[PDB]
């Protein structure tokens, strides 16, 4: 079992570059460090090669999260959109497989936002979602990548809520390199059990995200650690593990995270560190890795 | 301390009259109904006296929440729309005295939805929501009426999302007949521990709601109703415990409460009933009453 | 799944006779009363054929345990008192099925007090029990007895503790009627999480005691009872859940039990039978049956 | 809030010396070591001083409990036993001066183990207890010294079970430097809460013990490990921490503690120091300190 980080961890906007943080990450003891997709589609090859090599000799591995948009998604009714998102995927992939990443995760299957405010599709968004994921799936295959499909709370997707509900689109894909991916942040919200949820997905939990209900970093709150932990390993979980904590006000993660209030405590960047170093050990000893 | 429940756990529509649920939910044991504001602004003086009476007969008291708009609210920035947001509680609040009511509760400081789409103002309408709230408490209060601000998760407001935020927000108010409330879906969310959010309000918890995380009816989940029932105990609290569950799909409540999937069991009324009977004994056996 | 209560919870001496408390645990309305099957063995055959027609008239099940003393267990090192063990087992499996009881359960392995002041060996221990229990096995089976050995805290036996260990011993005993039995104020001491216990006995369990770390009722404290409920029901559980709690100090109950002060709140008895009344909802609103 | 370990964690025997444990245990990270005073009893002048620089030197404190017998406690009927524990506990006292102890814990009250197929008195062992304790106070006091009454579970002493038992007693004795001390595996039998014990107890909490309820390091089970830290912290406990793990089988202290099966993992010495390191980082990270 294997750890990380999501890098956003110390930034304010989604627009800061995570080239720096493989080594601080990586001199925080993590054995992986997780980055956004969108920053990868602007780097030259010669640029994504230096990364790679940095990552390479500070001995961590990357990770990668994927948010479709509005205008290039799989589960648009618009086909247009379902074009441009299966076209944006296999995009994304290829740079993704230059970085040596074989994880993929997010909502794949939908996008964010999502404007609530307009009626919603739920039959249709998951029928064009599996159909979507099935298509690129071979593509990802191809360059040893495993698509993992995230379950969210309620107030973030409308398709996929549960465990239950992802293991059933993973099914419905058919596809060996297609799982299902959970984050106690989301399973807070919506699951009637942690445990559960895990053994839910059991063979097919390709990813996991952690964070305590308000999004702190782990150990800093009341979520189920040891019930967690004992669930991951009944289910002989050896993926990894990256913490998602979200803790800071203002700019673009902010509002879009919506931290309305600092949850850090004020904590300059060596106390960040700190936390996240803390945060690791608790997870290794708790969780298992 | 008394339990009730809100009427519209039964229905799909927020324009479903509650009147018909006086009987209905003094038959099934409850000692409270809990109400929606706005039908209390449509029912006719005689209409009124008519449920007044119901509710006597019965023996059932009576307690409402308050949803304001966009349109009508005390925190915005326009001039216009505080006005009219004042005119709004003061005439609402007159017709809830009507019914004999003595406790309005909801995000009395605000509104909903909110788009967030757009930027926020925290720190002004916070003091804007301060002193609108102010504005209104002794209108309120020679009705005999409590204005209770309830703390809610981040997905739902950027104001007021702990025990702790809620309670300086009423300490700033300075109002005798204003007090905080709390709602265990959304500390579910926010909170850092129920115990403690509870102890932190402490005198100012004038009325509370109970639903399980993904808001089933109390004792169905993982909550930890024994620690909530210590915790109430603990600051002596005698007022009312509402669960507010929303476990059907479909309509204006299904779409705005986001349920995107049942949780009822596929129940039929009868079944809904015994849920909630089932409840109720649970959360007087375990939180008090 | 049924639920019951064992009698003497009423008590203040093990003497105290069951008679009297069929019809009054009938109508508080368990499916079951728990019994000690030594009273059993001092009633005449007219007696017992009275007490047989009584359950029978109330619709309630008896079940009860069985506690050895020191001169009659199966444990022994000393021949003659496994002899002595064997004989006494066999006339109270005789008596019980006069009693139509299908389900006898508690330390049979074992005895009790047992001078923990004196040297141990486990081993010894573990290997004549075996022995012992799958040498009375078949005359309890040809009576159409299920014989439930109870796995029990570090203070009251040193052979079986954990679900674990209590699987191996059964396993090695080779029976279809010797089951697994847990209870959760044992395990609160013992297991690493009362989940996994139970899902580890699985199929093996065939009794189940209940109460909180104190002996209250349950739903009186913290235990986690839906997470009990939840692995209950994963293994498809269908025998009886038997509440043993114990909360009046003072006579031979509470010495013996070590209930050194109350813990009913200075009840009397209708408080005593509403606790009841009241734990026994909550047991199948959250447990199941 | 200061960390240690009882240093039979790595033994046996109670009558292993603790000399070398330290260097071993200041090396490991910990603020305390504690010992078992009776030994100090054994040292002369010269040997005392040379533990004491040791121990100034590693830049370690000591702490120490004390386990009465059946021949010289303080709440014996028999008046000579009576002063055979006042002797016993004076001297024992001067001894500990010698080594700059300041806290010095366990059932001071009573002893250990207290047989109980002999009839118990509560009433009066409660009563010579609170006469013993106030009787040696201000010659702790007048040597810097705190005496810390453990409270206990059920199977270990029959007058204090509960915090609030403690505190009476405590408040009884009257004197400034007598405090009540509680521990986790005791407390995870007895009390209602965790939480609530600790806020009980309040300013009289002067020592505290940890271990999870089957006695393995912090960290490694389902204790309520974030309730208890927020708990220590709601009452400004600055006071010391001492993990009390025993997971090993044999000698007098796996018969003594009933350690009837491994609960190390087989682990070798330089498993179970890493594993005592980690639950150090586990409980400074949450409990606090």
């Amino acid at each position: 079992m294997k750890h990380g980080i999501y890098y956003s961890y110390w930034e304010h906007e989604w627009s800061a570059k995570f080239g720096p943080y493989i080594e601080k990450v990586a001199k925080l003891g993590f054995d992986i460090i997780e980055v956004a997709a969108h920053h990868i589609n602007e780097y030259s090859d010669a640029e994504l090669a230096t990364i790679r090599k940095s990552a390479k000799d500070n001995g961590i591995i990357l990770t990668a999260g994927i948010g479709p948009s509005k205008t290039k998604n799989l589960s648009s009714e618009d086909a247009a959109v379902r074009a441009a998102g299966k076209a944006f995927f296999e995009r994304t992939l290829s740079n993704v497989a230059k970085l040596d990443i074989h994880t993929i995760g997010g909502a794949l299957h939908s996008y964010w936002p999502i404007d609530y405010s307009q009626p919603v599709d739920k039959a249709g968004d998951y029928a064009r979602g599996v159909e979507g994921i099935n298509g690129i799936a071979d593509f990802a295959n191809d360059l040893g990548i495993n698509l993992c499909i995230e379950v969210l709370n309620r107030f973030e997707n409308h398709v996929l809520n549960t465990a239950a509900e992802g293991v059933a689109f993973v099914k419905d894909v058919g596809k060996n390199n297609v799982k299902v991916m959970l984050d106690t942040f989301h399973m807070n919200i919506e699951e009637d059990s942690f445990g559960d949820a895990i053994r839910t997905a059991g063979p097919l939990l390709g990813h996991f995200h952690t964070g305590e209900s308000n999004r702190r970093v782990p150990g800093k709150g009341r979520m189920p650690w040891h019930e967690i932990g004992l669930a991951l390993r009944d289910i002989n979980y050896t993926g990894a593990v990256i913490m998602e904590p979200f803790v800071k006000t203002g700019g673009t993660i902010g509002s879009d995270i919506k931290v309305w209030r600092d949850l850090s405590g004020g904590a300059d960047i060596a106390k960040m560190d700190e936390d996240a170093r803390n945060a690791l050990a608790f997870s290794r000893f708790v969780l298992g890795g």
